[PDB]
């Protein structure tokens, strides 16, 4: 059972105890983006980012207490009719704002409560690649191909989980002068059990730079629940500590993976690293879920043989 | 055999590698005092703390490449007389220096480098008493007794180290409400092998306050001769990170511990806690350091019968 997270009273977490990390409930983000929560039915904004300001223009105390009528006037009724109370908490709805300077907007409800996550904003033939692989060797090199192109990160893996969770570099596209990964196998404590967990229900997640400090989400209670707020759908949730050493000792600035889902059990992911800080743009995300989904399919077809 | 330290490329620390952190070389201080080292023949000044003017009051840059002579001209010849060439490391030269507002000084010289950390600053029934303990429980009691009086920490141990370097509580003296340590043990890897060694040749050690970041010492590597700066000898050097957070987890504030030594082995330790930051006042550890001497001297006579 999960620790309480450290606004709670709880301990940092060590190798002890790895997996009672509450890695979903940090109560704070990444620099890279702004994230408010706003109360589901009024539109009041009841947590903001300490950084609010660097992305909406106006600081926390000022945006906490107004509605999402009076600073979002265009996409509030477009937002409370795409996530109506009861929604899944997967479901999301996204608009292009923009800025004096565009803005990715990203809403998620969870139970009465939106999460609105704020970030700058700027494929056939591969698909048919990926459906023509005729074994998964072959399948697992191709996709992590792709998906190196797509994005240009410096190395992108494929990481199959064993029963027993230990995990293993099954394919690998990197770039020219990076050791070698393929066919290394790591422990099953490398990513806990919660997060697997995690993992099987949020299928992308990120470190944009493993060396930022995490910006608190303030109230850091959910005012309607008086309880942490859910930040596992939320791509700027800040990483675990012990997590971003492991990058940081690895020699990776950012970080990202896809959950590769087969029979609702969790695979693998597509593991991807850059040495340098590197923000993934929204779009080259998007694209990368969608590959995720599709690989997950052809997965399930390939090993079968 | 160390890891390089963290300016040198080093990798954080892990539990799989706790006994190789270079803990006698951080290239930081603690923020309650201020380090400079200097050139033992020139007296010029090589490295500074980046807090140097809080308690000199000028800044790093402008204390760079000045000379002991002109910056404490009244300690100058008594410092280079007291700390000659081929001095032993342990060896200190202590002044009470007059500041507008006392400053605590102390000396010591690793070969040609002169160590100066200033920090502020304001029985024989007790030694008795310790001499008169008729079993090595009962002077294992009086002297953690003895030291709570003399410091006020709210938790004094006596933690004897096993043949194979677990450690146990065998005594304390704890403020009225704290969890009891006695009897309790702990693994080996808790104090590992290079802190044990450490503590063999530098006698106390200490951490005032558990969250405080440590202040670089710069430039980070002794111009002599381009490389670390040992620190073992300075009570002001940075505490391991990995210590720190068992610290905070254990919600101690402020740690402080003295060698026990017989026969020329690590013993044990006394071993003090404070739940608030604190900082023990610079005459309170020198007559604390004496103590560990006169204990170590007695526990040698008990253990015996
Ligand atoms: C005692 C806790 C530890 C720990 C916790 C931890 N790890 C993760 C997430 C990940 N770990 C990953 C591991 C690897 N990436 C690689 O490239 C390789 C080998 C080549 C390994 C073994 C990966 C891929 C993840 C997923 C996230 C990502 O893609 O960056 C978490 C959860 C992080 C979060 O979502 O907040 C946690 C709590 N890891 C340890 O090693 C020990 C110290
Ligand atoms: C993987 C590394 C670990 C680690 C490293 C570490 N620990 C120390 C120093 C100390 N540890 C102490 C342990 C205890 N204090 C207690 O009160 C109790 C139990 C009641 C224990 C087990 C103590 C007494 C010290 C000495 C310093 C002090 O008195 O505060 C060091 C060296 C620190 C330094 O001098 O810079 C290191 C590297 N400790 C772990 O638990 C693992 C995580």
């Amino acid at each position: 059972p999960f620790f309480p997270p450290l606004y709670l009273g709880g301990p940092e977490i060590t190798t002890e105890n790895c997996e009672r990390e509450p890695i979903h409930i940090p109560g704070s983000i990444q620099p890279h983006g702004a994230l408010l929560t706003a109360d589901g039915h009024s539109g009041e904004v009841l947590q903001m980012s300490l950084n609010a300001a660097t992305f909406l223009g106006q600081e926390p105390t000022v945006l906490r207490g107004q509605t999402l009528a009076a600073l979002l006037p265009e996409q509030w009724p477009a937002l409370q009719a795409a996530l109506p109370p009861g929604c899944p908490d997967a479901l999301q709805y996204r608009a292009t704002l923009d800025w004096p300077a565009h803005l990715s907007l990203t809403v998620h409800r969870v139970g009465e409560l939106l999460i609105l996550e704020f970030e700058p904003t700027e494929l056939r033939n591969a698909m048919f690649a990926l459906e023509s692989a005729p074994n998964l060797r072959a399948l697992a090199e191709v996709a992590t191909q792709t998906v190196r192109e797509l994005t240009g990160f410096d190395r992108v893996m494929l990481y199959k989980f064993a029963p027993d969770a230990t995990g293993e570099v099954i394919a690998e596209a990197r770039r020219e002068g990076l050791h070698a990964f393929l066919g290394h196998r790591f422990p099953a404590s490398d990513i806990p059990a919660q997060a697997r967990a995690l993992y099987t229900r949020h299928l992308l997640r990120l470190t944009a730079d493993t060396r930022a400090a995490a910006v608190p989400l303030d109230p850091v209670l959910n005012p309607q629940t008086n309880a942490p707020t859910p930040l596992g759908g939320a791509v700027l949730r800040a990483t675990s500590p012990m997590h971003m050493q492991y990058l940081r000792n690895m020699g990776v600035g950012s970080s990202l993976s896809v959950s590769v889902v087969v029979g609702g059990q969790l695979w693998g992911l597509i593991a991807c690293h850059h040495q340098t800080p590197y923000v993934l743009p929204p779009d080259l995300r998007t694209t990368l879920e969608y590959l995720g989904r599709l690989l997950s399919l052809q997965v399930q077809v390939k090993e079968a043989l």
